[PDB]
């Protein structure tokens, strides 16, 4: 579900906009379903606003009168918090088309029109919201990006992968995505990378290698040529691998007593999955020797302030079944709560000491 | 999909008494039966036997007597159409463990002992039909042409192939057995081909093929190195390239009333798929200037003789839903009833003149 953010001065009737907006619930049998969009929350918000703020999606600011000190200071929060906002002038049975055009057209925001006693303009917020609502559009994977014609791209997998004559997603959209740029797509197991890398007679433009190969193959590859991970390359893909990268650092200043939450993009995690539950928590306590409050989040939809409130850093896993939109809509909220959030293949690439080196062909 | 036992033996002894007698062993919870561990079966009764012998996938030869000129006869014939089969001795309530040692041994196949009459020893026939039932067992479909280790194989696809970050399964494929022999697998488009022989400083061992792209990488590709098709490599794979490449050259024997039948390993071709409906009828009619009577015969398992008769040339499709075995068994039926039988790939590599090429590397 999505979460909208009512905000507007306590004389402007946020409660009767609600109570009319929730009269416009589209379910077949304040939460509600409201058309276009599907499942929505309406968040009430009675100096850090940003404890009730931090999970909204978008925001409505409610209005009937000139923008002052209130309206200047809660577009500033929208967008120091990076939510996307529309105004609703309530109240238009009394002061009309005035606030529409003479002022508020500076925020370049979508203005609505609507009275909550005479019961108008409520039918147009679903499409307003819905326009508003960030919609995290798919960026490449490593085509458009890290490539180009006649290039070589070196892809590295490991001696053991995927069933009998099939090969994992993430080596299939690297393949399809190096053929998409007419570059020549070499794939290689990791014992053939040295004898490739020798022989082959062109530059290699980038080698993308596994997670579990890159500590032996960061030997092989020459300084000068770019070599990335598939675990690098996925959390650019769907998460913020710069703020990963910045959050890592947070792995440092771990003490004793710290909270640190592995959380999951899914309630379907499979038994062999032990990376972030069992792996992970136990490298942490080696380099530290820090005697973490370790603790795990599990779920499809976002988590409540009060389960990620004191953790002084998330470490999230690599979103497989998750898409762009859920993994930024979780960094946006650790963002806006300043809690540091990075990944699986990010605190993989640091411990082994290979993030300089993987992140070199991104940043 | 079913069975075919023949059913052999002279006119004195009981064919029809161990026939019904075996019907009576039928395991159906709802002369064809179900008989155990095999699933549906079919008896033929044998009254050039070629013509009754034709779709059997074993055979039963009944005897009761020293084995004469029928029994050599037989055996002789089963050898000569690639029918495996055994002996089973009948009355055994006259004769009984006689014929077993003193003869019959020498053939070097099983032999069950059994009385229609009493009702003993057909509990055993299942398991005898099974043991003998041609597997045809999956073979490789590049791993063996590439000793790999350090060999450069390249995979040329087409400009266009299948959706957003995703290849074609005989793609992944190819490139899955290239890396299970530890093979250096390049994967180009057809534009690239020439800049990476040029460019690349490793000899490849093997350039496979689009049968799209063919015609135009001949040319690119030098004579010294192998090339085939990925049509090829599936003909290979799944049926009998010797065969389709013997058979193909019947296309220049075609006369103006010569019947071809395209024939289907599937009830449910995709509309798209005119390739052999359409096609190549007219590829066929243009090259030879005969006014043939194409027929199409679509179906899952052994088509009757009278479909398939007086046909100068069957050519079959690459069999992407079909196994080896029942690909095997219309290349074995054809075989037995002399008739050429050839591939929509080996066709298409013949007309556009690079047959001779693509199948270098495998003959
Ligand atoms: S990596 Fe995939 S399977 Fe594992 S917890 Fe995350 S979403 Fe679930
Ligand atoms: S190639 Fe595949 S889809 Fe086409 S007729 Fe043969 S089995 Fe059916």
């Amino acid at each position: 579900r999505k979460y909208i953010a009512i905000t507007g001065r306590r004389n402007v009737g946020k409660s009767s906009f609600m109570n009319a907006l929730i009269g416009q619930e589209v379910s077949i049998v304040k939460s509600m379903e409201l058309s276009p969009v599907g499942p929505i929350t309406l968040i009430d918000t009675p100096k850090k606003a940003k404890k009730s703020l931090y999970r909204a999606d978008c925001g409505i600011l409610i209005v009937d009168d000139i923008p002052g000190n209130f309206e200047e200071q809660i577009i500033k929060l929208f967008k120091e918090l990076e939510i996307p906002y529309f105004i609703a002038i309530n109240k238009i049975d009394t002061i009309d088309h005035e606030n529409i055009e003479k002022e508020y057209k500076k925020y370049n925001v979508p203005i609505l029109k609507v009275s909550a006693l005479k019961k108008i303009g409520f039918e147009k917020i679903g499409k307003t919201i819905n326009s508003i609502l960030p919609k995290d559009d798919e960026i490449p994977y490593l085509s458009d990006l890290i490539d180009g014609g006649d290039l070589v791209i070196l892809v590295v997998p490991i001696d053991l992968g995927a069933p009998k004559g099939r090969l994992i997603m993430p080596q299939v959209h690297a393949i399809r995505e190096g053929l998409d740029r007419e570059a020549l797509v070499l794939v290689v197991k990791e014992r053939e990378l040295r004898y490739a890398i020798e022989n082959i007679g062109i530059k290699p433009r980038l080698v993308v290698t596994d997670s579990q190969s890159v500590m032996k193959v960061v030997s092989d590859v020459p300084e000068d040529i770019d070599l990335t991970t598939f675990s690098i390359l996925e959390s650019r893909y769907r998460g913020d691998l710069e703020y990963f990268v910045e959050s890592v650092k947070a792995v440092e200043n771990l003490k004793d007593g710290d909270t640190v939450i592995i959380m999951e993009g899914c309630t379907h995690r499979p038994l062999t999955e032990d990376i972030g539950r069992v792996k992970i928590p136990r490298w942490l306590t080696n380099h530290t020797g820090a005697a973490l409050n370790l603790k795990v989040w599990a779920g499809v939809d976002m988590p409540e302030l009060s389960e990620i409130e004191d953790a002084k850093l998330i470490i999230h896993c690599g979103g497989c079944v998750m898409n762009r939109n859920n993994m930024m809509r979780r960094v946006r909220m650790f963002k806006r709560l300043n809690i540091p959030m990075t990944n699986y293949g990010v605190v993989i690439s640091y411990l082994h000491g290979v993030l300089e080196r993987a992140i070199k062909p991104l940043m």
